């Protein structure tokens, strides 16, 4: 009945326990001391943490809660705007833009994007067989120019050549930045800010600036491409009858490179972490990719016989999922639990690495990497697993990650031995995702033509 | 390219080599010569048996190959209707109950069968310490007398009662006449189809019964019968009718008895036969099982006896064999090409036998080989089938296992008598006949 909260600080309450650098794994560790929920206070704000998969199934239940717009969302909607990501559920243009892009990210879509997924997978396998004996790899950062380059081209046919830089395109930079002001303004506004303030808007400009372009050009040369930009030209919302207007479409563009591409490389990331840190593992997926990826490019039907590829990459999404919160309103009065009143409106977070470990669903060994948990799908009960968020504002990138970390995975297991030559301690490192921050190992290549 | 076959009998192929008692060992000793893979050939009939990792690991991409019907389940189906184990995937009724029946067999649900588990394993216990001195167990009778009464009770509320008896049920009569019938049709009689014909109305009788007097009562239990009363298919939102949920309760009893109490029965033999397993696996049940009766938790932590287990259904999986057909035209291992509807038998005793996996000790009996699950190359380990079509009473029966051999591990120490030579028994499912064993009971209460 009564709810557990972590130590206060006069009238900031909660507050100051976010002004902390790895403010997730603070939560987590809130979490092991206090339960399955807690309240969090901070002025003007209240909110409850959810950790155990039984509370969670509730809040799940998408007759009692709909989709809140946390604080990090609130402020990345100054620059993702009505995108999908970051509008409400009754807003015209949240059904509207669903029903128009979730026939392009269908697994049935993703036959269209592969090839130019392959494109970046390929220039990302060439730069380490291009590297010095005894150089090593930046893993997060190569994972991070993949998954940009991988989401420009299949996005909008645009080529942030990432691989050909060290300072990223000047969209990137102005993106990073805004993401960067947005989780710096959650632990804080006094005149100090006022420098922050002024480089925010100029960073919304630039993104603003080269997305309107890229869609005004493609409108005077009228060229299709089989990227999302030409289905959002052509694509009408059956129910309004209406397609996306261009500044919605740019809305959600400068989503797909938001939301997707930390979230995939940091995924990417920490799948090679685990498998450089679990040697039975590793070669257990290697196996699989040279038996699978017979040819000097994988095909899209190679890519999803890479079973055993997918449960690493769903145990590595277990344990640090890298969108790793969502929020929840309760559409009515309702009791959370049998014991926990909650009125119209109040806010619940999923704390989903916290889920991840319950170990009333997975057993005492939750903190073992072992990805034949997932060996057989239908053992995971349901709401025990959501890396992807909750029912019709699950993400729809969904498909879109899995596929692209799926093959580049698998072409890595295919051409390399990896060596982890520094014994990496982790460190994850925290924007609004999570990453494994100075991962770096050696890869030998196994001399295997492109 | 060109498949191995074994003797031939003119115009009866190779259907003579069945007309064996012991036809798993046969076929195990056919692949011994003929090597990973061999035609086997029949009046109207041909299929292919698989025994090794490299073809099985390609046989399980459920992209390619999907369940097949052996002769066997075809049979079992007469009775079994179409419940999970005898039904086609692209049935109606298999998703349906699928997705039903998948929450209430979890590793969660045991929780809520552990309580009735437990009960049964308190008779097993109490029967041997009742026995008198220079007396002996018949251990593959007493662990069916478990398996069954466990099935019974956590799948309908109803006790068998086979602890009080000599003479089985006569539901358990009917079944087992059914499943002799169903194996002897293999090798081959008007009066066995009237016989087969009278055991099948034993089965539906009671267990129609059984469901019409739950529903008239409208009592509610922790029992597979009342979930199923009450479930609904997520996917269609239909509920399984009555009919089916007989076949359902049927299967249970069918799938889970036998395979279940033939686990149990060899994991004794290996440890009897092994003093040092035995040993280290009754020093765990010691410090774990530190209560009169075990809880859910404590049956989790008996580690070493699940790896106990997972050998025993090694070297001998109790449900020897499972069929697969190919899905489309497609090459197996690179040099047999299969064409769509082309027929594939797993030869599971045979694949957990491959030196290139588990090395050349494969025949020792070492618990040690399944410490850590990720070593196991993909595929190697098949004694509950694969992929959606796989044991879907998993968790069920080594929770039962493990429950039931950690207190036999806490509460006796064991003697081979007789110094046991295995002999293997074959129906559908195999078993040591005639082991049996004597126990000095430690004198720890209940
Ligand atoms: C492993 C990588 C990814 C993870 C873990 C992930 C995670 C998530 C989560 C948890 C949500 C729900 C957030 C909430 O409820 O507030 C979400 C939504 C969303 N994601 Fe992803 N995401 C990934 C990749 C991607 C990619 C590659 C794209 C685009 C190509 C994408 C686009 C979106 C969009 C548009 C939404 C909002 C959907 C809606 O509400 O209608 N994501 N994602
Ligand atoms: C150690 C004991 C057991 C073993 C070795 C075993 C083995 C197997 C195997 C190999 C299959 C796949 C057969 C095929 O592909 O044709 C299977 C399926 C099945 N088993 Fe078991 N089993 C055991 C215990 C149980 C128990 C206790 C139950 C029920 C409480 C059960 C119920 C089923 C069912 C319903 C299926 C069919 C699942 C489906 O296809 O949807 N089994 N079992």
């Amino acid at each position: 009945k009564e709810m557990p909260q972590p130590k206060t600080f006069g009238e900031l309450k909660n507050l100051p326990l976010l002004n902390t650098d790895k403010p997730v794994q603070a939560l987590m560790k809130i979490a092991d001391e206090l339960g399955e929920i807690f309240k969090f206070e901070a002025p003007g704000r209240v909110t409850r943490y959810l950790s155990s998969q039984r509370l969670i199934k509730e809040a799940c239940d998408e007759s009692r809660f709909d989709k809140n717009l946390s604080q990090a969302l609130k402020f990345v909607r100054d620059f993702a705007g009505d995108g999908l990501a970051t509008s409400w559920t009754h807003e015209k243009n949240w059904k509207k833009a669903h029903n128009i892009l979730l026939p392009s990210f269908s697994q049935q879509a993703m036959k269209g994007y592969h090839a130019m997924m392959v494109d970046i997978a390929v220039q990302l396998v060439q730069k380490w067989e291009r590297l010095n004996a005894d150089e090593h790899i930046e893993v997060p950062e190569d994972m991070t120019r993949l998954t940009l380059d991988t989401i420009g081209l299949c996005g909008f046919n645009y080529r942030f050549n990432s691989f050909y830089r060290d300072q990223p395109h000047p969209f990137i930079t102005s993106m990073v930045r805004a993401l960067d002001e947005a989780m710096n303004k959650l632990q804080r506004d006094d005149p100090a800010y006022d420098e922050n303030k002024r480089q925010f808007q100029e960073d919304i400009k630039v993104m603003n600036d080269l997305v309107d372009k890229i869609i005004a050009d493609r409108k005077a040369s009228g060229e299709q491409s089989d990227d999302l930009l030409t289905h959002m030209l052509n694509g009408k919302d059956p129910e309004t009858g209406e397609p996306l207007d261009d500044e919605n479409i740019r809305y959600q563009i400068i989503t797909f490179l938001i939301a997707g591409h930390e979230t995939t490389s940091g995924l990417l990331s920490f799948a090679l972490y685990f498998l450089v840190k679990n040697p039975h593992v590793l070669q257990k997926a290697a196996e699989e990719a040279a038996r699978v990826l017979v040819d000097p490019v994988p095909s899209y039907k190679q890519v999803k016989q890479l079973k055993y590829v997918g449960m690493v990459l769903n145990e590595a999404l277990r344990l640090w999922p890298t969108a790793p919160a969502f929020s929840l309103y309760a559409k009515e009065d309702t009791v959370l639990g049998g014991e926990y009143p909650l009125e119209k409106g109040d806010e619940l977070m999923v704390l989903i690495p916290q889920l991840h470990r319950d170990k009333t669903i997975w057993g005492d060994d939750v903190e073992e990497f072992r990805p034949e948990r997932f060996e057989n799908p239908s053992a995971i009960p349901q709401h025990a697993f959501k890396p992807f968020g909750n029912g019709q504002r699950a993400c729809i990138g969904q498909q879109f990650a899995l596929h692209e970390a799926t093959l580049v995975l698998g072409m890595m297991l295919k051409h390399f031995d990896f060596e982890d030559h520094t014994n990496y301690e982790l460190d994850i490192k925290e924007t609004l995702t999570l990453k494994p921050e100075g991962f770096v190992v050696k890869a030998k290549s196994k001399k295997i033509p492109l």
